[PDB]
């Protein structure tokens, strides 16, 4: 059961929780996927990732005014990179709220990205700090240590068992650990075990560019990052 919207795809993950799809040809690569998600959250609706464009931002903004029609309080990006900010601007078009790691927003221009409006803070143990991400409600969000990036964030959904880690987490069938341009080898495994340590209860792993995966996700991420230190 997967919905199509123009040139996105939209699976429902739980009651209250959509995955969004976008694609992008890579050369080399053919069609290549990126996933962020959309929380129900009473009267409201909140956004982890753009889409990998502007275009495809705004589509997943009319999907959600067509299939929900309830107002994007606030979007957050997982880091900067194409996949995951690429559709800033299509979000302040639309005068959503956006958030990101004070690195991430530090880090977009140079990547030729647009920051987002708002920096993220954590506390000594990772979690966000409230200040940072008002009214943020079931969005559940953490540092667990530069891997994927220096920046690379992580959320958690409250009231579901799904928690997603981006690119910071590879499905447990990858033989690769992907793009180490802008990765942290020495950290990497503790920053991936970081993530289940900071999700013990989450079942479901969304990834970050194929289909939903389990627990065994973030230990195969952990046993090959293991072999670069
Ligand atoms: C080979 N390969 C992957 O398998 C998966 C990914 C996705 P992720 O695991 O990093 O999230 C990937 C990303 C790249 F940027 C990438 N390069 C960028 C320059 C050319 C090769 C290769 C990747
Ligand atoms: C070639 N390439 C990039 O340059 C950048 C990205 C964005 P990031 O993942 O570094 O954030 C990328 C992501 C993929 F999943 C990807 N594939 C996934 C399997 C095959 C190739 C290639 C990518
Ligand atoms: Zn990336
Ligand atoms: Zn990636």
């Amino acid at each position: 059961g997967d919905q199509r919207f123009g040139d996105l795809v939209f699976r429902q993950l739980a009651p209250n929780v959509w995955q969004h799809t976008s694609y992008l040809d890579m050369p080399g690569f053919g069609a290549v996927a990126s996933n962020g998600l959309i929380v129900r959250d009473g009267g409201r609706v909140l956004v982890v990732d753009t889409a990998w464009t502007d275009d495809q931002t705004a589509q997943i903004l009319n999907w959600i005014k067509q299939e929900i029609n309830l107002p994007v309080a606030l979007a957050v990006v997982t880091h900067a990179h194409q996949d995951k900010m690429g559709g800033m601007d299509a979000l302040h078009a639309a005068g959503i709220a956006t958030y990101a790691n004070a690195l991430s927003n530090q880090l977009a221009p140079q990547e030729g990205m647009v920051a987002a409006q708002h920096s993220l803070t954590f506390a000594a143990n990772g979690w966000v700090e409230p200040a940072t991400a008002p009214n943020f409600g079931p969005l559940k969000v953490f540092y667990p240590g530069p891997g994927h990036t220096s920046d690379n964030i992580t959320v958690g959904i409250d009231g579901t068992d799904i928690a997603f880690g981006g690119c910071l987490i590879k499905d447990s069938k990858a033989k690769s650990l992907g793009n180490l341009g802008d990765a942290d080898t020495e950290h990497y495994a503790a920053s991936a075990r970081a993530f289940g340590a900071a999700f013990p209860k989450a079942s479901m792993i969304v990834m970050s560019h194929s289909a939903p995966d389990s627990r065994a996700a973030i230990t195969h991420t952990a046993r090959m990052a293991d072999k670069l230190r």
